[PDB]
């Protein structure tokens, strides 16, 4: 989009990061379903839960690496944001964090995302 | 003399308006119970955590005011969502790992609605 005025840029990136910002989430949405579902046609069939668990775990990683790049010690207090800070870096390096913080990691990824939608908008 | 189109604008509104205002409000509650059990850890400390896991259930109960739960969740994930509710309607205490989940999936559930509305 050529030739803007300053009010201009600042009207549509904002409308364009407020757009992204919703559309990420229900990108990880869609993934989170479709996880569901491949696991719910493998039990209708061990090492594949464990294996759905770390695509799983990736497919989250890479959600909190977009949030990341969209934006955090804005939404966690202190010893939250150590906890998920460590469990992001078990990820980044391919480790599996324990199941409980994981899941933990898991919603407060989700949380955050929508706290930041809930700035754009209101 | 409102359109019957114009009424439906100004009701959506509102709804929205009052959802965003709960949870905002419900943010706030949980920002102050943090700030007074930080200030008890320098017992007290354990007497915030008990009200703040209550208010969290009054939170889970005005949300479900507005069946419509699983809607959000797999069925495994609906049934320790509501065996933690549970416990805590009953004042017992769960696992506190048990009651962070719980917790957060309250959140996003009140997230998701006001989503829905908003989008």
């Amino acid at each position: 989009v050529t030739e803007l005025s300053d009010a201009q840029k600042k009207q549509l990136k904002e409308q364009q990061e407020m757009q992204q910002m919703y559309d990420m989430i229900m990108q990880h949405k869609r993934a989170m379903q479709d996880m569901q579902l491949l696991w719910e046609k493998a039990v209708q069939q061990g090492t594949w839960e464990h294996q759905l668990r770390r695509m799983e775990m990736d497919k989250t990683r890479e959600w909190a690496e977009q949030l990341t790049k969209m934006g955090i010690g804005d939404f966690l207090p202190p010893d939250e944001l150590e906890k998920f800070m460590e469990t992001f870096k078990a990820l980044k390096e391919g480790r599996e964090p324990d199941y409980s913080e994981y899941k933990e990691f898991k919603l407060t990824v989700e949380n955050i995302g929508y706290q930041m939608l809930m700035k754009m908008g209101w």
